[PDB]
């Protein structure tokens, strides 16, 4: 059907807006705690699913011109009316709750979906349990699930949120009884359930018993009984009887968060499947297996990795082929530790090629990486805010460097280039000159192990160790065209190198390096029966993953 | 301004349409000769400028839900309402008059402008005086003016319309007193004014004075004066007195249509300013002057020309540079004989390169011209309708030819190629095989002079004359041209006499323009006139020539130093 809108629908909406702001042809007025809102019935019927029944049903409101609508905020109803009259919402970050409250009040489906998306995108660090209780009160399965997983991930690291105390039982039961608790130990959930019953007892003793049972035998074999003898109300006999029941039944099973194996995440591998360009796989140091990961964009490559102290994976920048009949994109992504997917985040402001992301003081710092190339000050850096979810410009780099590396030592930013090093102080937002290397090597990376930076490789086997407390560069030894990948494994400095000769196959083997010995002892030789060739542009980083969520990479020995 | 429409305005309009078709939330109903139209007041207020006052002014009609609106058609009001719930007008070609009438009654500006544009684009041949009286009834400056000029151009060739008889005086005065009458003689307007007052003699003797005076002294001859005298109602004395007054006063001046000089229209000339590539100029055979014309697209080139028997200029096809930071366009245009501009028309269906347009039986026939080709067949042709304003597909060419020429002789289509020729029968829509030339020459054109086709040039000076009644090709002579040169021949009819316009070019020599007079039985090109270089400059190589009548006052002379 022909529904042309060229200069017609916009003109109609502009005429309606003009009639609204001039108070013309209005036949209904909303009374909101003394505030008047003259409007029309047609717009309220086409926008809200409640006003259509308010103006159709032949009751009292039908003839009532002065309808007194209560339990609604003035500003929220005003923004809903102006959204109905112009189509633009222009929502902030503070009044989203009351907006959704009154949007669900009038079943206004479009603004409901808009606010639902805005809330599902903005579960950053703190409003998680709050918006989870919000979605529990206003049954919203979409928001409910994302918030559920978000809490399963972060709540099991703070378990002290002020909002977490005020939760309904069913929601707490769903949270605690789930097998998605990202906890490496079983006593933290026990004490967390405990403190949730240390603020409210006596009248709430039923909930106490329920959560106690939920904790299961794994955490029921603790001080739970003694703490209860201490806080139980007097003259309670059957309560001890029902508490003694919880010890032998109800399927004691292992949890999921304990499977936080410290593994080796790789990217841009040799797609086991021929013409496929690249793939992201993983390696297990202890399990001696090779797991795979899903490509974040599935077509874009040349990305940079970073791992926060909370074991989080991020991906920024990269280039994607234009697919006309490689363009650079500043998109951003984050790896899910359980869903084996990639949820995007706030993109960058500059399209970078192979950005070097560094985490420090809870902030992500992307140093260099072909920001735009044609900058007036070619040396610049853009940092990320993991809490506010925004990018903040900081003091630019002193000199323009290419194929550089950057690490973080002692809560400070350290970027390494051919021969120079600069310490970005995040507190004073300044760059202090550091020691210069006597050797000029590029195309190499550095590792931040302890309080020493180990710049390995370059063009080789150059081992130049730097210390922060000493501020000096020294050599240790030569590792016995190697592709070096220095990294931290089990609080012990190790390396992952691959050698390649003429008419010979590649071999993967990791060595154990000692500080005072200056020697790379043979730790483990990666057999080719489990791991195949990776390539040249592959990257390495240390991080904890889950074996059950991920899938093994099928490949013939 | 802060306002969107992406899936929010379209959704709102769809919800309004759903409420309308389901008869929901309706509070006003229109009664149109018994037919009911339940609708809303908001849409009628935002669409029409009359319904806003019908529903705003505190009145009995504002309160009445059963309003009885009269003097409006049911179908027109229905289409206006659906255009007020969908925006899709979907107007036909028949109900435009009543639709515009109802729109002017309801003061709906958007549909008014839409119908005004649709009417100003569709003044083809016949509804001219009708829609002119229509625009005189509903004051419409735009329609009024385009229709005025359209009548000044075509009315002065038929002067026998039935709607012309039914015209208001002021409109007839404006038409007749204007100096835009495209008439080569002054008696046609006189007899037209006569028959306008011959269907209403006696009854309308009041206008039989003003219209009589409008024709002026040029046609107020003693003969017609005395005729009207002996013809009037009896017992009329002062009427003869006021008629005798109209003979000596009121500024006898020459008209404009008489300046229909048979001139020589040209396209793609050597532009003077280096910022422009080509230009379209003209040449006067009798006045010995060089006039210019405005470029139809002002950037597109490689066009084809055609001249109807009614002296009309058309332009089809062509290529325009893409201006990225030559693409082919199937656009169409028409040259105004007085405004010195180009009004576009219905474009073609295929983007052609240098199309050959031929006029026959009132239809324009575009034969070949790279309509777009990439197969073994490809041979195709698209004809134009000057009356219905549309393109009609006909029997396609039998063989695929390039750099071909086509003319019209004895109301038949004749296209010429390297060596073959086919005659397309417009009555049966088929191609019949004709005679074959013994010489294989291309890159040449032909002229339709009388009952003989004169294929001149080709690669030269090949003069191959063909006759339709005889169906044979023969040679006549060789045009006298200087040796060591490459002549650019142009054959065209002028003053009912076959002539040629050729230019010779040598090495390290300048170009010379000269037209010769060719005789049929003599087989010789007598020196008719040598175009002096002091008035005409170089043209180029890809220039075209065609015969047509133009106006010197409307056009402008081309300034160039001798």
């Amino acid at each position: 059907e022909r529904q042309i809108n060229t200069e017609y629908a916009v003109s109609l909406l502009e005429q309606l807006k003009l009639f609204y702001e001039q108070q013309l042809f209005t036949d209904i007025v909303l009374i909101v705690e003394g505030t008047e809102f003259p409007c029309h019935k047609m717009v309220l019927a086409t926008c809200s699913s409640y006003f259509r029944a308010m103006f159709m049903s032949g009751l009292s409101e039908s003839k009532q011109t002065h309808v007194h609508l209560r339990n609604v905020d003035a500003a929220t109803l005003q923004i809903i009316i102006t959204y109905a009259y112009t189509g633009n919402l222009a929502m902030n970050d503070s009044t989203v709750e009351q907006l959704y409250e009154t949007a669900c009040f009038l079943q206004v489906e479009d603004v409901l979906q808009r606010c639902r998306e805005y809330l599902i995108k903005k579960i950053n660090a703190e409003n998680c349990v709050r918006l989870l209780s919000f979605a529990d009160l206003f049954s919203c399965e979409e928001l409910k699930q994302s918030a559920k997983r978000m809490v399963e991930h972060k709540f099991t690291a703070v378990y002290h949120q002020d909002a977490f105390m005020q939760l309904s039982h069913d929601l707490l039961i769903d949270i605690l009884s789930s097998d998605n608790l990202n906890v490496e130990k079983e006593e933290t959930v026990r004490e967390a359930a405990m403190l949730w019953l240390e603020y409210n007892t006596e009248s709430r003793s039923q909930y106490l018993s329920s959560v106690l049972s939920q904790i299961r035998i794994d955490a029921l074999s603790e001080v739970t009984q003694r703490a209860w003898f201490q806080g139980l109300p007097p003259n309670d006999k059957s309560v001890v009887v029902q508490g003694l029941y919880k010890s032998m039944p109800k399927f004691f099973k292992p949890r999921l968060g304990m499977t936080k194996e410290e593994m080796m995440i790789f990217i841009e591998a040799s797609s086991e499947n021929p013409c496929s360009l690249y793939s992201s796989v993983c390696y297990s140091p202890q399990a001696e297996k090779v797991y795979k990961l899903c490509s974040p964009p599935a077509d874009l490559h040349k990305v940079g990795t970073v791992v926060t102290p909370d074991n989080d994976i991020y991906i920024a920048g990269g280039q994607v082929p234009l697919k006309n009949t490689f363009r650079t994109v500043n998109c951003f992504y984050w790896f899910d530790a359980q869903q084996n997917t990639w949820f995007p985040k706030t993109p960058m402001l500059f399209v970078r090629i192979k950005p070097s992301l560094v985490c420090c003081e809870g902030y992500i710092y992307a140093i260099g990486g072909d920001s735009v190339g044609g900058e007036l000050n070619r040396r610049t850096v853009e940092r990320y805010d993991t809490e506010k979810d925004e990018w903040t410009m900081v003091s630019p780099l002193p000199c323009a460097w290419q194929w550089s590396a950057a690490v973080v030592v002692h809560d400070c930013i350290y970027v390494m280039t051919l021969n120079l090093m600069y310490c970005y102080f995040p507190r004073s937002d300044s760059w202090v000159e550091m020691a210069m290397r006597q050797t000029s090597r590029s195309f190499a990376s550095a590792a931040a192990f302890g309080d020493k930076i180990f710049y390995i490789g370059g063009l080789s086997v150059t081992v130049e160790i730097y210390d922060v407390n000493k501020n000096e560069w020294k050599m240790a030894a030569n590792i016995p065209d190697p592709c070096v990948r220095a990294v931290v494994i089990s609080n012990s400095l190790c390396v992952f190198m691959r050698e390649t000769h003429l008419n010979e196959r590649a071999k993967y083997v990791t060595y154990q390096y000692d500080l005072e010995l200056d020697r790379w002892s043979l730790r483990q030789h990666i057999s080719e029966r489990v791991l195949w060739d990776l390539g040249r542009d592959f990257r390495c980083t240390v991080g904890k993953l889950y074996p059950s969520c991920l899938e093994e990479s099928p490949w013939k020995p």
